[PDB]
Formats: structure tokens, sequence, C-alpha cells
């Protein structure tokens, strides 16, 4: 099965759980796509089912919370890429980035809040990824 | 044919047509890619040729118009994801987002301006998408 | 081989080289992915190994440097798409865009800084792309 893809969104203003405060992981409640069921909605983590090149994209949308944030795409406790978002009232802004990375079976991909907080919720945030092609 | 992909850009300063004012749809005049010819440039809509997982990306670039905007990727006239863009003169701002969604044959994907306007044009804006992989009748239909 | 993909990032605060000032090309020092080895790290340019539809994405992250910038994706010395980024101190912001384009073998893809400068470095910047599917004559 070379068909692997997932897509998740934050669909509500709801505040960060105590677990979020603890783990600093950005959680996505609603999953539009999860072929291969390789994305664990509970931990909001993608576990690669096989060795290959995966694509990832994320947009973390925040509101005026008096805070500036930094989101990082994580690979097994290692940062791959980072995105930033300032603080102002006129609009929402997004910490967005994307990348191709090689993953091994059982490698974990997820988003971490490296800085700031997501008070006021992070509605409209998105996290998606898919296997571009596998490797031997 | 599992090869399906399209790419369109806004290449001019030109203002929104009177049609745009009514439909609130973001139109892209120049098409760089349209394999399968499933993207109709005139109405700027992607009609899925088959059931599968599709990727979509868009960057809507605006100029200072005293309004803040919200762009949404639409699936059969209902929003899937949204992007925002502030109001600023020193620079252009982009309402950007992207997502993977399941589509059925005849499902329509396009960008609609949920709020604000694009006076001053939306030059350099981009909208693209492609079939990641198809699906058979074993998979249930998507909820949207 | 229909497997072609590359991914590069700017991992340091380091300033633009004297070469960068001349060519206006945005350079990425660290390569996360380069299947087919079609991405030249030295010149930060992707040379298409075959005719097909390629996907490209880039995020150029700048800091407060008294300048506003414009980054463009170049195809054989011609701009395809562009991105912009204002100037303010409260945060970093990114000039981001992406597109699908048809390329033939030997076509060159790279990022050029059309305006402003990247003093203060462009750390956390990203540039990636891959062959979606090939095409025949
Ligand atoms: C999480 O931390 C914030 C402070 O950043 C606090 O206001 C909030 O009550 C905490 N939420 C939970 C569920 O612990
Ligand atoms: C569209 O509406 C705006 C105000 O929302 C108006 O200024 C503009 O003139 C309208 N478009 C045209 C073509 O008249
Ligand atoms: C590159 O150019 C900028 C401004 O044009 C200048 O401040 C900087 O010193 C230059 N760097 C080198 C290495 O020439």
């Amino acid at each position: 099965s070379a068909k692997v893809a997932f897509s998740a969104i934050r669909s509500t203003n709801h505040e960060p759980s105590e677990m979020s405060n603890r783990t600093m992981i950005i959680y996505f409640d609603q999953v539009l796509v999860n072929i291969g069921n390789n994305f664990d909605s509970e931990r909001s983590t993608f576990i690669a089912p096989r060795k290959g090149i995966y694509s990832f994209n994320f947009h973390v949308v925040k509101v005026y919370n008096r805070q500036t944030i930094q989101v990082s795409l994580m690979l097994n406790g290692w940062p791959v890429i980072s995105a930033f978002a300032g603080d102002q009232d006129v609009t929402r802004e997004a910490a967005s980035n994307g990348v191709l990375i090689q993953m091994e079976k059982g490698d974990r991909a997820y988003l971490k809040l490296e800085r700031g907080n997501l008070m006021g919720g992070w509605k409209y945030s998105t996290f998606s990824g898919f296997l571009v092609f596998p490797l031997g």
C-alpha cells in the first residue's frame, strides 16, 4: 500500500487542554482524511507505516493573545522546520511552513508549540501530510 | 488515468469583474497546468474526474484596500478551510492555506472570498491542486 | 525512475555572501532530501531530470532589517510566482508561495530575491519540490 495520507483541522475556539500545557503538542480535533489510519487523532501524531519520502504542511492560526508563538514540525523529538506568528488585533495570522522529509517505519511526526501559548484557541489551523513515494 | 493536476495564477492588477462582486469567487486568468483538463479557467473551478484524495494549495495576494479578507477553499459551495490577511500598505499580504480532501466524481473545488474585497487586484495569487491517489468503491463517501 | 524530490533549509543566522549580493539568489545550506540528486546545493538550483509536472514550495523567513522583500521562483531566469514580506520587529514573517509547473529536462528552478535584502539572515527558510508525475512527448 503506497497510498498514505492524512488531514486534520482545528475547528473550534476551545482552549488548550491541561495535557497541551504539559506536552506542548498542538492537537487537531477534526480529521478530514486518514488513509491507512496512520494518524493518531488522540495524540495528533503521524506514525509512518513504511520507509519513504513524506510531505507535510501545517498552518497554525492564532488570535490576539498578547503573545507571539513559534511552531515546529517534529520528527522523533527533533525539530525539522519552524514557523512564527506575531501579535496584533487587526487580524488572525498563521505560522505556516512545509517540507519533504525521509521517514522510517515507526517515525513520529507532529507539531510542537516551541514558544508562546494558544489562548483564544487555534481555530482554522490545519495539519496534513502524505507519502510521496516509498523507499527500499 | 491517475494523472490529474492543475495550476493557475493571477497575473494582472485588473479589478474584480461585476460577476465577481456577485459570486464572490476568486478567478485566475492564467493556467500554467491543467492535465486532464479538469480545471475550468473561465469559472475557476476544479471538477474531480474520479474518486480519490486531492491536494489543494492557494495563496491569495492582496493590496491595501482598507478591508481585511478571508479566503476559503470551497467544496460544493461549502467551506473546508480558511485563510486570512490583514490590512497593510507597506506590503502585500497573503491568505494562504492548503489541505488534503477526499472528493467524489463531479465534486467542485474553488476559492470563494468569504469576507472583504479584492480591490486593487490580487496579482501574484496562486491556486493549484492535484490527485494524490485515486480510491475504489471499497472506500465510503466523504462527509461534507 | 519516477521518484524525484528535494528539500532544503536555511539553518543559520549567517549573513548573505558577497556572491549572494551579486546573483540575488537565495541559498540553502542544509539539504534534508535530494532523491535523484537533482538539486545542486552549491547553486541552490533544481535541474529537472525529465519532462513532467513538478511541485514547488518555498518559505523565506526574514527578520527586521529596515527592508521589505520580494522572493520569486525562477524558471530558466524567468519569474513564475512571487511572495512578499513586510517589515516589523514584533515577529519574523515569511514570503511564501507554491505552484505546479511543467518542466522539460535541463530546466532550472531556483529562488531569487527581487527586492530588498536578507540582512540578519534568513534562518528557518525552506525550499522543497518533487515530481508529481512525468510526461511523454
Ligand atoms: C493552560 O495554561 C494557561 C496559561 O498559559 C492557563 O491559563 C490555562 O488555564 C491552562 N489550562 C489548563 C487546562 O490547564
Ligand atoms: C464590488 O463591490 C465593491 C464594494 O464591496 C465596490 O466598490 C465595487 O465597485 C464593486 N465592483 C464593481 C465592478 O463595481
Ligand atoms: C551585501 O549587500 C548589503 C547591502 O547591499 C551590505 O550591507 C552587505 O555588507 C553586503 N555583504 C557583502 C558580503 O558584500
